[PDB]
């Protein structure tokens, strides 16, 4: 289903800047079905 996904929710990108970087080590992703999304 998704591969680089948190199960946290979007709504701001510094909410997700957190973890989406301390989870994959970028700061890079979207908002997807209410959640963040990260790419690499």
């Amino acid at each position: 289903w998704c591969s680089t996904c948190l199960d946290l929710a979007c709504g701001a990108s510094r909410e997700c800047y957190d973890p989406c970087f301390k989870a994959f080590g970028r700061a890079h992703g979207k908002c997807m079905n209410n959640k963040c999304r990260c790419y690499t």
